[PDB]
């Protein structure tokens, strides 16, 4: 049995209208069950254009192809959203707080639509550590910049922490799907999630930087030693919030560069757009496989 | 005065790729493109910011196409008319922080001078009639402290988050020459979360009560806080660090002492979000006449 989507906030049951402000959707103007009740896979990534390309790429592989793919979030540009069959594709921008909003309103949408048996997957990009550019990483543990699998949030002035473990079973399943493809290297490892892309990640090419290359290396290698294989900016909340709500979730990012050799993203554009299809492809394999049982 | 960075590594690089802008030192002529820029405005929405550069252009008589300079990506949107640069930054400290790092570099590559950065944004109000525009005196964290904390190489760092004291009053004066809407100067709280992080009850997650919220928001009001948003802290911190004169002008979209949801008619909300645009336009008008 596929369990219903639950919230962890008793206030929503008691609201006469629930306005999903950043989606430009509302219970009083939209029928959630009719629009989303059949959704089973939610896919989320930073760029809206990427997540559109995804809903197109994926429609083709389940034979939905032809067609136009309307943005469900018309009347807003905070987030883009697309649906095809049981697959929802939603952008989330960059950074913990941007994705945190998307998730808050997303989960509520699933709860309103009365969805059940949903899987959430982040298809992102990252920087790798001691991996060839182009490798995809399936996250076991989202980790903070001190390598603790914790996510910290300040509520009413007090610090609260939730665990950022990702469903073990799903990472092993994803592992298998990538192999069925045999198209690109894929490892599982821990993902370090930061709040800054430059100083936040040992980079030497920001506007500010009070440290040396030798300092960047020491830090980055220490991270690798702790089981860390890539670096991005959303894995923590994603893990934390899904766990908080009992949702099955996973994170699949391609690395765009090996950080032990550089900071700047200087691959030909043609190569970087290939890199970014890898996670879409992998997740493509996962959904197709799942819809055959 | 010339824009600068506190980063020596940049001068040594054979090229500077601004990934999130889709802009490069070697595919792009920075001085040619941005050298004349005197006023940089930033905001969350790519729509609001296109709208802004359009409104400005007319108020300065440049009025009919406005090209997204950041075509080749959709991370951020960028526009230009005259000495006015308009930029999107999405939502949240890390999103604007990336925009900032790359923006500040861009300005240094164009070797601009006498620049002013302004975040024209939206917010939640505390004890302010909705539609009220706040001018940030002091960006502040969820503990009411004027510090911005950042982890670098595993170690904690904090920076002061005060905005230019002369610039805020100058903006207050400009809002007064307008006399179109209420403008207060107060402290702005900057949070990493819009829902649980801002004491809302309508999140997907929430284990407190309307009372706990009330007592928290009021504590903030007592601490001199008039609005809540999600960018002030970094924007402040980074500018101080690079010695740029910067301000934060935000329209309140609801009284957080009264509710959590953003319920007002699209008509009204649109009008609100034009207000900070109008003030900033004034300020630009003024600066050029002098
Ligand atoms: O070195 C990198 C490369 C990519 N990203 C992720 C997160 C961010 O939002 C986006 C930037 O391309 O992808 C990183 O965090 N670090
Ligand atoms: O109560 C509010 C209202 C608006 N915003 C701002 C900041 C953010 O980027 C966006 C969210 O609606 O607008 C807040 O942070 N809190």
């Amino acid at each position: 049995h596929n369990d219903l989507v639950q919230l962890c906030n008793p206030h929503i049951a008691a609201m006469k209208e629930d306005i999903l402000y950043h989606f430009s959707l509302s219970t009083s103007t939209h029928d959630f069950p009719a629009m989303f009740g059949d959704v089973k896979f939610v896919c989320v990534g930073g760029s809206p254009s990427r997540m559109k390309a995804f809903i197109k790429y994926v429609a083709m592989e389940l034979g939905f192809a032809h067609a136009d793919y309307p943005n469900i979030c018309e009347g807003t540009d905070r987030y883009a959203m697309f649906k095809v069959g049981p697959v929802l594709s939603v952008s989330h921008g960059m950074g913990v707080p941007s994705i945190a909003i998307m998730l808050h309103e997303l989960i509520k949408l699933l709860y309103h639509a009365h969805c059940s048996g949903v899987t959430l997957i982040r298809i992102g990009t990252s920087g790798g550590i001691g991996l060839e550019p182009g490798s995809v990483v399936i996250t076991r543990q989202a980790v903070d910049p001190c390598f603790k699998p914790e996510f910290e949030q300040i509520v009413l002035g007090k610090r609260e922490v939730r665990n950022t473990d990702l469903d073990e079973q799903l990472v092993q399943e994803l592992a298998r799907c990538s192999a069925e493809l045999g198209e690109f290297p894929t490892v599982v490892g821990n993902t370090m999630c930061t709040l800054d892309f430059y100083e936040g990640q040992g980079r030497l090419d920001g506007a500010l930087c009070s440290y040396t290359e030798k300092d960047k290396q020491d830090y980055l290698r220490a991270a690798y030693a702790a089981g860390i294989r890539n670096i991005e900016m959303e894995a923590s909340v994603f893990a934390a919030m899904c766990n908080a709500c009992g949702l099955r979730a996973a994170v699949v990012c391609v690395t765009l560069l090996n950080r032990l050799e550089g900071d700047q993203i200087s691959s030909p554009h043609d190569v970087l757009a290939e890199y970014q299809q890898r996670p879409q492809r992998l997740v493509g394999q996962f959904i197709k496989k799942r819809l055959m049982q």
